[PDB]
């Protein structure tokens, strides 16, 4: 379904996020955060500020 694609989507935000980290990446990594934002309004609160505290 479409929770499975959000799912995927998010993982896929942890996996280059930590690829972003691991190159050392500051501006790509800071506007990802403001990247991701319009996605964060298609599902919980919860989850979403979960991912922004842990970016």
């Amino acid at each position: 379904n479409d929770e499975e694609a959000v799912q995927v989507k998010e993982q896929s935000i942890l996996e280059l996020g930590s690829l972003l980290a691991k190159t050392g990446q500051a501006a790509e990594l800071g506007g990802l955060l403001k990247y991701v934002r319009p996605f964060l309004n298609s599902i919980s609160k919860a989850k979403a500020a979960r991912l922004v505290r842990s970016l």
